DNA sequence: TACG
């Protein structure tokens, strides 16, 4: 109700006079409706389309549900859009590649469609008149499936989801797409073109925008792994392993690359990840092979031209024209030409060994979004100054504070909590749990600590473990909402029903190379390394978790933070109490709330 | 100064 009116007003007027707007508003405030109504209002006046970017299928389904409602209220021409990597049914049938890209799939699809047009309808049996049928268009526009549901619909009806989405798109006013789809600039431009629209002509809603920095860093980062090298090696043998020069064959070049990477990892990586200089890869190359830099560069160029050859050979024989040689050479070459200030060259022994261009500053990647009107929504994004510096977005901001009765939520920190430190941490967690007897999830900073703590004990509990799983995460959540007690999980993972959360320590980031790189970056740039690389991400983590506790005026919930250093976060959690025995303090809180 |  009332919080929504003033937020919509603020969002609407802000768009007239700025390139975007940022709204913080708590969980349960209806961010997606506030954004939709503001954007639709604004866009109807000026004849613009609306693009809603989401990071996960869960954010996707939330938005698509809201949009389905409005559909009765008003006429809503919305579809999901995703690229061929997720929506092409055919290629995972005819091939099992371990890496893929959009361009290889365009070439592959276009060839399949030509074969179908030439009268070989079985070449791709998904490419048929149904792509443009009233049945298909009605299901998209009237049912408004998620991309997952539409893929499932497409399999069942023998019709291609990708092409169907693309055919409906000129007639969509609203598109729900992954950040990863739209922020791929190559893909983006084809996509705007099939939409029939310029960047000037859209309002983009950035769902859960507090992730925007990491979404930028992630799409801006790339790596070269040993395993990628190995797949290139195989590809080289299959395609003739030609001389690139001198008496250096493709496989020799690959061996040079791999052995350099392996030597770097063996000599440089101690405790874990380490930051190196970009030219160091080249140095190893030069010294191990007694070659100049210009000679190694020429060989890398020859390796890319070889990959071009492989893509061409694959294409003409009907395969997906993806080349690991091409993919590897372009990453090695880009790795060596990277902005030494905005990026960190990172060496890791993880996953068999890799080298990475870690994008430290996402403002560059995120900048194309300024060509559109943007709406940045999150529960978890003040101090805006921090967001602005980091994203490069200088736009009006409004915080909707608390909308729900403050007495229905108890947040506290306890300062009592090494091998003795664990035993205390466990004893403290135990009293709270056994004594309070309510549906709880305990968040740990690390899996190690989770395990270390998961004895002493015990009480029944479940664990968002190791490499869950996607499927298993659902069975787990569903268990927790019925035969329901205590869940353990880590702050990195994908996490009435939820009544308590216990933070077994503050989820500070690991002091690894990337994080130290980010610290150094923001320290050199703003003298705020600690604030931007440690404090702000941790506050965000904490609030996202707390935020799930109350999603209604009548919802009840407690959170306790088992950490001395928690008072430091009051400036992001201003209502937080200190406690000296949280067991009883919390216990008494739930009694009070039971009174009505 | 202060991150697992
Ligand atoms: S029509 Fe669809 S399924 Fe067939 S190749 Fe193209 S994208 Fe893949
Ligand atoms: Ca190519």
């Amino acid at each position: 109700r009332q919080y929504q009116v003033e937020a919509i007003d603020f969002l609407r007027s802000s768009l007239q006079k700025s390139y975007g707007v940022a709204l913080e508003s708590p969980t349960g405030s209806g961010k997606t409706i506030m954004a939709l109504k503001s954007a639709l209002q604004y866009s109807s006046e000026r004849k613009l389309k609306v693009l809603y970017l989401v990071r996960t299928n869960s954010q996707e389904e939330q938005v698509i549900k809201e949009l389905r409602s409005l559909s009765s209220t008003m006429k809503i021409r919305a579809i999901p859009m995703q690229g061929r990597v997720n929506m092409c049914i055919l290629y995972r049938m005819v091939d099992d590649l371990h890496e893929i890209n959009a361009e290889s799939l365009a070439k592959f699809c276009n060839m399949k469609k030509r074969e179908v047009m030439a009268g070989n309808e079985a070449a791709c049996p998904y490419f048929n008149f149904k792509i443009r049928s009233d049945e298909t268009k009605r299901f998209l526009f009237d049912e408004l499936p998620t991309a997952e549901e539409f893929y499932d619909y497409g399999e069942r009806n023998n019709v291609c989801p990708y092409e169907s989405m693309k055919a409906a798109l000129p007639d969509a006013d609203i598109v729900i797409a992954p950040y990863a789809y739209f922020l791929n600039r190559s893909v983006a431009e084809k996509f705007l073109s099939h939409w029939g629209v310029s960047r000037n002509q859209i309002v983009i809603i950035l769902d859960e925008a507090h992730n925007l920095p990491d979404i930028g860093r992630s799409i801006g980062s790339f790596r070269i792994s040993v395993e990628s090298l190995n797949r290139a090696d195989r590809e080289a043998q299959a395609y003739g392993d030609p001389e690139l020069s001198q008496k250096i064959h493709v496989s020799d070049l690959i061996e040079m690359i791999r052995s350099a990477l392996q030597s770097m990892v063996s000599e440089r990586c101690g405790k874990g990840d380490v930051r190196i200089r970009f030219q160091e890869f080249m140095e190893y190359m030069r010294i191990m092979n007694k070659r100049s830099e210009r000679e190694i560069r020429s060989l890398l160029n020859y390796l890319y031209l070889f990959g071009e050859y492989v893509e061409n050979e694959k294409e003409k024989v009907g395969k997906v024209p993806f080349s690991y040689c091409s993919s590897v050479a372009s990453r090695i070459i880009a790795f060596s030409d990277q902005d030494e200030e905005k990026y960190a060259a990172i060496l890791s022994p993880e996953d068999g060994g890799y080298m990475q261009a870690a994008c430290l500053d996402p403002s560059g990647i995120l900048e194309v979004l300024k060509e559109s009107k943007t709406i940045h929504m999150s529960g978890t994004l003040d101090p805006f100054d921090f967001y602005s510096d980091i994203t490069g977005f200088e736009i009006p901001f409004k915080k909707i504070g608390e909308i729900f009765p403050p007495e229905n939520r108890y947040i506290a920190y306890y300062d009592g909590v090494d091998e003795k430190e664990l035993d205390r941490m466990a004893t403290v967690i135990e009293d709270i749990i056994l004594k309070v007897k309510k549906n709880t999830i305990v968040y740990f900073p690390s899996y190690s600590l989770m395990d270390r703590v998961e004895n002493r004990v015990s009480f029944e509990h479940m664990k968002e473990y190791r490499g869950i799983d996607q499927k298993e995460l659902y069975s787990m959540l569903k268990k927790f909402r019925r035969d329901h007690g205590t869940i353990f999980a880590v702050s990195g993972g994908r996490l009435n029903e939820l009544e308590m959360i216990i933070l077994a320590g503050l989820p500070f980031p690991r002091p690894d190379a990337i994080n130290r790189s980010l610290f150094d970056y923001y320290e050199r740039k703003y003298g705020k390394g600690w604030e931007y690389s440690v404090v702000y991400p941790t506050a965000i983590k904490i609030r996202q978790e707390i935020g799930r506790l109350i999603r209604s005026a009548e919802d009840t919930g407690a959170c306790v933070i088992l950490d001395k250093r928690a008072g430091q976060f009051r400036k992001f959690i201003p209502d937080m109490k200190k406690t000296s025995d949280p067991a009883s303090d919390i216990y008494n809180f739930f009694i009070s709330a039971q009174a009505r």
